[PDB]
C-alpha cells in the first residue's frame, strides 16, 4: 500500500549550491548525503517533516557525476528543476508486482537500491501522465 | 517557518481522467474538488499522508478551465506532468516578506485564496533553481 509522500526528487546542476539555497532561502539543513555510482548521481536528502505511517518527507536534490547518467541527460534536456516524485509503502515489491499487473511499465526487474539503504524502483512516465515516479521502501530494521 | 510538504500540484489535460490513474494504480482517493475561476483552474486534491506539524501532504491534480491560465499555457508549452511543489507554514504571509527581503521574487504582493480556504503565494522559479514553489497557511 503506498502510505506517504517519500520525497520530491529535484535535479540540479550544481549540487553544494542547490543545496546552500534551500539551507539560506527556507533553513533546510542537510539530513543526509551519499554518491550512488550505479545511477550516476550524487544526491542530499532534506527532511521537511515526519508522516503518519512512521516515515518520512524528503526534498531528495540530486547532481550527475557523469554525462552518461539518466540525470545528466534528462538535465541537459530539460534545465534544472522536479525530475521526479517517490511514495512511500512497507512492500515495495507487492506493490511493484500489482503495478505491472495492471500494463504500468515498471522500469527495473527487481528494486535497486536506493538513498540511506532503502529498496526502489521506478515507473514510466509515459504510463503515469508525464510523471517520472519512483516506489520506495526504507531500509530493513 | 516551512515546516511540511504540503502538496505536489501535477498539471492534466482531464482532472477526471487523471484522478482515475490514480485512483486505479494507487488507491488513492479524492479528498477535496474545487472551481478557482481567479487561477483559471478545476482541482483535485488527493491526500496521500498526515504529517508531524498537524497537516497533511496532497497531490493536487489541476486542468486549466481556459488557456488564459498559468496552467493551460503551462501545458500547451510543457505537456502533463509536475507543476509546482508547495510548503505548509503557519504565517505565509511573514514567510514570504523574509524570503523577499533574501532576493528571491514573490509572484503576488499580497498572497490569494487557495484550495480548501487556504492562503497561498508563489515564489519565482527562475530563483528557484527551476521550481515553482508554493507556500500554503491551511484554514483553521
Ligand atoms: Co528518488
Ligand atoms: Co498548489
Amino acid at each position: 500500500s503506498l502510505t506517504r509522500i517519500d520525497h520530491i526528487g529535484i535535479a540540479c546542476h550544481d549540487l553544494d549550491a542547490t543545496v546552500e539555497f534551500y539551507r539560506a532561502t527556507y533553513g533546510f539543513e542537510v539530513f543526509h548525503t551519499e554518491v550512488n555510482e550505479e545511477q550516476g548521481v550524487r544526491e542530499a536528502m532534506l527532511k521537511i517533516n515526519d508522516t503518519s505511517d512512521g516515515g518520512a518527507s524528503y526534498l531528495q536534490l540530486l547532481e550527475p557525476t557523469r554525462e552518461d547518467s539518466a540525470v545528466g541527460k534528462w538535465l541537459a534536456k530539460n534545465g534544472e528543476g522536479v525530475h521526479h516524485i517517490a511514495f512511500g509503502t512497507a512492500d515495495v515489491d507487492a506493490d511493484a508486482a500489482d503495478i505491472r499487473d495492471k500494463g504500468v511499465r515498471v522500469l527495473y526487474d527487481e528494486p535497486r537500491r536506493g538513498s540511506m539503504g532503502s529498496r526502489i524502483t521506478f515507473l514510466h512516465p509515459k504510463d503515469c501522465h508525464g510523471v517520472l515516479t519512483e516506489l520506495v521502501t526504507s531500509a530493513a530494521v
